[PDB]
């Protein structure tokens, strides 16, 4: 009856994962991926946003930034007097070489996994039919099931003159042929703070235009600590201010702001948000229902058309993360072809923001815990402190950023916080860690929290010394107490005695 | 009864267990004295308050390892990350940074005892009777009496008296962190965690480094993880002499000539014994008081109570518990609460995570493959694993030193990570051992150690959402078993996780 069991539109995190899992059950699977060029003409190989213009290149640029920070702050104190100069084009070559190998690895992975990969834009014709172009000619294939996994693309405001013509996005930043120099980042999203963070660490003059608050939706205390640290290390923030006009003035971009100020930059990067890439799919003619944001309505991965499914960044009401796209794709394949009833538990989706000091969490912010349980049923335990290694190095604020002689130190690099429900025996409902290696620390704690750990389980946990992570075994200061949660000790996360 | 005693608690030893118990006791309004005095090392090194971890253990070790990691990043990663660097190492500068940090910790602990209402006496104490301790103050020996006495004197490095020249010419972990002259070409004797950590950081800092290993690396630890560490250390330039120990150590000019048990001879600038540590209890007068010791010299106190019921012990001197700072600290705190606050709480010794801070680190909790197979039988065990590279490290294409190359193709360091779960099939693949070799292994292991203590199964790991990109996310996607015999090697470049 159908040429295929499953046709996947999109060769990113969710699409590649669903397609390969489906083919393991002996099913006939096709996958389409084609990269429409960015607003500045950037394009790239198979594997989607994470592989090409997301998690992978972002993590490599952050690693370069952490090396720059250790050479500047730490190396001499560790006995390694080091002079260095940064070559943007060399970091870009390293990123491009690594991503080019991943492109080929994913191409081979689909073929070996018995998935037919077609490098073409696909569009829906009917609930069982997909159209694409091959060598001039439009062809149709039929499938029992169709998965939409086309992800998102950066948003640039149409209502700001010159924004679309002169600005770059995350689609362009990792591959720029020339260093960005003096840079404006618009948006205090995780993408904007990560990007501003690594550009400032690499030595670029960096400004963030923040419409309101940093990391809207994340814990306020952790979000503000990140901004405090970024400011102390040289990122400038324009608070409550957005570009209204962008023009080329000689070799620079002249930006006019919503408060009447004007400033020239070499690079202007929009990191405001991402829109789901669905306008080309012909959703309205097929009867696939979309929300007011343009995302697909598919709370259990099933669209309004029962033969059409969706996972990843295009689906309303789920976090835009690689592991959530991957796991949704795999579990969908198992429900379709292996009689699984398994769904992701969306209450336990940990995440990490790779800012100059990183931020990992799972469960509820202080604000969401207070909203759900009430202030009286919540205890917040916290400690702000320095990594042992970093404390010994005596990191100092750049001279130009000091308010006075007293303002010499960087802020403490770590904040550990547990959010607990008193009526459930101080069950942990929120875990928060700001500091180095925050993703590495949060991963295992996120499983402990998912399994129902209480404050008592944390207090009875034997520490690994010396680590930052061991701090979670010895939290005692509460927000309610109003006592100082600052530790000026030098043994790091843990107690030497 | 208590009215006959000057103190509620007298603590002998101002290290991890002693300072923790003393301060916890004083929080309940009890009258507490603490003795600490540092007998100089076999090479005359001495230091301030705070014990082995603060002065000559975890703290200086972690700072030297951080310096080693910086050296490795500059050498292997910086240019690939776009940072063209020139660098040189000054041993004296690293030692100054350690000494400044440790001097501030000495001062901070001195302050913390005073503020915490603990009377600190800088003198050696010894037992007189079950309620009495003696020390010297300005020539004169004084006695103080106490309801309870805590012994927390820790250990000191062991050097074999039966090896001629060993005691005269060798240094130990007591000396290495403060040497006035950089160690140069160095022999480390012992493939203990202390020996491999010390050899690891000296090699990373650029010293010609040899380990003399009597038998196996990291005896008592998982064999597969221990062998992976030695493979990595060899690939980065540490030389291993297997089944060979020094039998003679002699001065020849400015160098130390070492004669080995196999008839080989080699000259070094520095010889460091990292064979083991003996409990420092010989001066406490334990025999006359009736405090029972094992044949190793450790105090018998499985619940912290010695054979004398007014005398307690915690930390490295107690038979049958791990020699770790957090186990000393937690034991001292819980002892103080059981004595003065009606607590019933003891450490659960089944879940004591640890990390070896080798050039690639190794964290674990629960059972090795060997102990799980010994306890449950091979047929009831599954081992799931993945060997792989950290994303950022894979992108850097780290290379072996030229002297270790065997061909055009032999360029790469080994993969830096190994993740392993040891599960019991009959208990629904309950996890009984967690193992991670790689960067940040202590940071990764801490949280997983709580999940394992709470009874996590393979299914709980498989249903855990990963944080991407991390090494730790690999624990959500383990599928290759040892039993399968299939390759557990991943040569992909997305790191711990799958991008699709
Ligand atoms: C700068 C940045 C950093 C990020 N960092 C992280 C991070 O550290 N951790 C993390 O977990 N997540 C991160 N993310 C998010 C992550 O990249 C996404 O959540 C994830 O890639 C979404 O997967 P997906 O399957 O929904 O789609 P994508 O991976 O976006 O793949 C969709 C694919 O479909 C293609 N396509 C679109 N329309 C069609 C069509 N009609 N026919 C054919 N092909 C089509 C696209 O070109 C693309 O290749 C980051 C994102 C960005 C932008
Ligand atoms: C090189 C090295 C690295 C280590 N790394 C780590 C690590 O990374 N993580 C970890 O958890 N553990 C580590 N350890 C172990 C850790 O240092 C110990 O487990 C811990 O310090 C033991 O605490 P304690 O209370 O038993 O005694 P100690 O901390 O050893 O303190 C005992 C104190 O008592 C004093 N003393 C002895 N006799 C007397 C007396 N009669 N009167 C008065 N004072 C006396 C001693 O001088 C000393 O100050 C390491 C050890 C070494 C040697």
């Amino acid at each position: 009856t159908f040429m295929y069991d499953l046709v996947v539109i999109g060769g990113g995190s969710g699409g590649m994962a669903a397609a390969k899992e489906a083919a393991k059950y002996g099913k006939k699977v096709a996958l389409f991926d084609f990269v429409k060029p960015s607003t500045q003409g950037t394009k790239w190989g198979l594997g989607g946003t994470c592989v090409n213009v997301g998690c992978v290149p972002k993590k490599l640029m952050h690693y370069s930034a952490l090396i720059a920070s250790s050479i500047h702050h730490d190396a001499q104190m560790s006995g390694h007097k080091t002079s260095s100069s940064f070559e943007w084009g060399k970091l870009v070559e390293t990123l491009r070489n690594h991503i080019r190998m991943l492109n080929f690895s994913y191409r081979t992975g689909l073929r070996v996994g018995n998935v037919e990969y077609i490098n073409a834009l696909a569009k829906l014709i009917d609930p069982h039919s997909v159209e694409y172009e091959d060598n001039g000619q439009k062809k149709t294939i039929t499938s029992r099931y169709i998965l939409l996994a086309t992800g998102g693309r950066p948003s640039i405001p149409e209502t700001v003159p010159g924004a679309i013509q002169y600005s770059i996005t995350s689609d362009d930043i990792f591959f720029l042929s020339k260093s960005p120099g003096k840079t404006l980042v618009i948006g205090a999203s995780y993408i904007g703070l990560e990007t501003a963070g690594f550009l400032n660490e690499l030595g670029f003059d960096t400004t963030v235009a923040m419409r309101s608050i940093p990391l809207r939706g994340f814990d306020r205390q952790c979000s503000e600590k990140i901004v405090e640290y970024m400011k102390a290390t040289g990122t400038k923030f324009l608070v409550g201010v957005v570009p209204i006009n962008i023009e080329k003035v000689n070799e620079n971009i002249k930006v006019s702001f919503s408060d009447g100020s004007v400033e020239e930059f070499e690079t202007v990067l929009y990191a405001t948000g991402r829109n789901p890439d669905v306008k080309g799919l012909n959703l309205n003619a097929i009867g696939v229902e979309v929300s007011d944001s343009g995302k697909i309505i598919a709370p259990k991965d099933a669209t309004s058309v029962p033969s059409i499914f969706a996972v990843g960044d295009i689906v309303e009401g789920r976090p835009e993360l690689t592991p959530v796209a991957v796991k949704a794709g795999i579990l969908l394949a198992r429900r379709l072809f292996a009689g699984s009833n398994e769904f992701i538990d969306y209450d336990f989706v940990p995440t990490t923001v790779f800012t100059p000091i990183e931020y990992g969490h799972v469960g509820l912010s202080s604000e969401a815990a207070i909203a759900k349980y009430g202030e009286d049923d919540i205890e917040e335990y916290l400690s702000e402190f320095s990594t042992l290694e970093i404390a010994a190095a005596h990191r100092e604020k750049p001279e130009h950023l000091r308010e006075n002689e007293m303002d010499f130190a960087l802020p403490l690099n770590c904040l550990a916080k547990l959010v607990v429900v008193k009526s459930q025996g101080e069950k942990v409902v929120g875990f928060h860690f700001v500091g180095p290696n925050a993703g590495e620390i949060t991963q295992g704690f996120s499983l402990a929290v998912k399994l129902g750990a209480t404050k008592k389980d944390f207090d009875d946990m034997i520490g690994i010394h010396p680590t930052d992570a061991e701090v979670f075994g010895i939290l005692e200061v509460t927000k309610r107490s109003g006592e100082s949660f600052v530790s000026s000790g030098g043994c790091g996360g843990g107690k030497c005695g």
